[PDB]
């Protein structure tokens, strides 16, 4: 059966993988079009009833014999940074057109609707908003949020309506298979992840002020190193971070020196922060400890700051029944998995508080994504792909 | 007497600083091109409007020299750069040269003709902020600087002869820091210059995904410097001054709030008087890096550039004024120069010393410079009585 969908993957990744080289593919754009068009084509030879809804979303849909009105849904989405690979969201959808079609011509029609979903847009590349797609599909988009992107839109046989579409209740459940974008799976040596949770995000921009002096004609006592004490709140923050431990992360990724010169002690100095955690209290009792640490070693040092909390989203857990049901599974079916979370957003999280969803992870080699060298072994794409099939199977066809 | 030359530079120093003033804010002369021309010109006339026999040499610095009787052959030179950076200036090189003048004129008239001949010069550049070169004048003078036109000067088809005449160099300065400022100090008897050394250390690490890496499979290399600034400054603290350490520019890579940076280039910029104190410091700060990179499986890369050794002052030139300081009840401050001025490459040939000015808020070369006009009366006093005491001493 890997070997099966292995050969499946292997003849049909390459194909849609074929539209948005160099891989881009954007949201409204002509080759997002076109590979909609050749899936969705594809999509329908195989079988299945495809269409389109307001905002681009592509379905599959092999109706229910049973529960026609209850649909269990599988996808991702197909747009792709600029120069990314092709698997960070692409392949879900391409893995949910496989594990069906195997079902479909082996079980016969499920006793309930299974649907694929080509996303419109996830992670925001084109235009300011991300989520175009899925939050479309909840209502959550109100047109009035957003190369104008009604042209785009309208270039590709779309129209944003003048309010908020309908969200869809007929929605029983929504899986989506992403590869890690981490080196878990990979390090570890196991292919499938349960993720149970996403996590949630804080970011922040801290500017310091001190003061500009020479180098060598002022004493040590009369500075106010604003690059000192940058270095003293990124050390002794991440000792506390690491001493958390999983599945808490922190990060400085950006600093500003000014005036960054080798003789000159920086006076000011404009650096970042991003930290998350499954847990929101964990991650907003300690963002804040943190924020108190700053101002502490800032009124010690006589350094003045400005905090800057500009991005600060909550943590989202996968559906208890779902996952526990996949474990179930990944158990009754000896596998190589590990439960897990998310440190990345998906789709998958904008479904979760409506319907209740679930994540299935495959390694990614080297966390490498959102860039070309992105890649992961055939057989573990098999793998997901399996995992997939099995578990959509036990949702959709099966009492 | 100090509200003598308190009015000398009140009278002199605001019209002196006036050429080459910058209406975009503070003073910008710079190297031969224009506006640095025209103040050597009018520098040589109130100079020629005394018995100071003004001149210039190969490149560019002015003279003037007052000959003396007995020994007319022995020259004690006073002066700094006549050059400034693109704002500011004002009081940096520019009034030392100005102080010597009025130090040497009030002196000549009040004193006549000295027995050793004394000479002011308005060296051309120093720290030059134009073209990739420093101490283009004082090198000249001693010969060092192996080889303008539109100024009306052709540099040398070889090194110019070494000056073998000048007997004691004093250089009056504005200190560019604060140490005497904060110290309801005045004077300060530079006793020696620090030493430099500056290093370019890049860090080598791994980008990774601000979220999907866990923190036991990172190799943050701002994480990496963090723990190698606050480790080595906290050190060179307790060293304690005049150890100066500084980690000025950092550039991480990608640099953005949710990649780990793989990558981050930092500068170091480490000073001390002991030469022997420096290395001993630095050598172990390189050991520190070193090893906290082979901890966290890091690749470091220490590129030590600038490797300058200390130059100190003439010490009898130094006890001279020290002394100097104690027949007047100066209020002084025996301190070393934590820059480089023309006095460092004087030093090795010339006995040398540096009066130091107390200076703002340690601000210096941007136009926010200054230093408060009784002060510099003094300074101008102070170097007018050792001037006295170098060429007019029996």
């Amino acid at each position: 059966l890997i070997t099966h969908f292995r050969q499946a993957i292997e003849e049909t990744l390459p194909w849609l993988s074929s539209f948005g080289a160099d891989m881009t593919r954007l949201l409204y754009s002509p080759e997002w079009l076109e590979t909609q068009q050749q899936f969705k084509k594809r999509m329908a030879a195989s079988g299945l009833e495809t269409r389109f809804d307001e905002v681009g979303n592509l379905y599959g849909r092999l109706n229910g014999t049973e529960y026609p009105q209850e649909v269990v849904l599988s996808g991702s989405h197909i747009d792709t940074v600029v120069n990314g690979g092709n698997l960070d969201g692409q392949f879900g959808a391409l893995a949910a057109w496989l594990a069906i079609d195997w079902l479909k011509t082996q079980y016969g029609a499920p006793l309930r609707t299974v649907e694929v979903v080509a996303m419109a847009e996830e992670e925001g590349s084109r235009f300011p908003y991300v989520f175009w797609g899925s939050k479309n599909i909840f209502g959550l988009a109100n047109p009035d949020d957003v190369n104008s992107f009604v042209d785009a839109m309208k270039a590709c046989g779309f129209t944003l309506p003048n309010a908020p579409l309908t969200p869809r209740q007929d929605i029983k459940a929504f899986v989506e298979l992403h590869i890690e974008q981490g080196c878990v799976l990979e390090s570890n040596g196991q292919s499938i992840g349960v993720v149970n949770a996403i996590v949630g995000q804080r970011r922040y921009t801290v500017t310091l002020n001190g003061e500009s002096n020479h180098a060598g004609t002022t004493p040590m006592g009369y500075r106010r190193d604003t690059v000192y004490a940058f270095s003293r709140i990124c050390h002794q923050s991440v000792e506390k971070a690491k001493r958390m431990g999983d599945p808490l992360v922190l990060t400085f990724g950006k600093v500003e020196p000014r005036p960054n010169t080798v003789n000159v002690v920086p006076g000011k100095t404009t650096f970042t922060i991003d930290c998350r955690h499954t847990d929101a209290a964990v991650l907003r009792d300690f963002t804040q400890q943190l924020e108190n640490d700053m101002r502490a070693i800032c009124d010690e040092m006589d350094i003045g700051i400005d905090i800057d909390l500009w991005m600060d989203e909550e943590p989202v857990p996968m559906n208890k029944e779902l996952v526990a049901t996949l474990t179930e599974l990944c158990e009754r079916e000896k596998l190589n998995y590990r439960v897990m979370h998310s440190g990345a957003g998906h789709d998958a999280q904008i479904f979760a508080p409506r319907v209740p969803t679930c994540m299935i992870f495959i390694p990614s080699i080297n966390g490498i994504s959102h860039n070309p060298a992105e890649r992961t072994n055939i057989t573990d794409l098999a793998e997901g792909v399996k995992t997939l099939a099995l578990m959509l199977y036990q949702l959709a066809w099966q009492k």
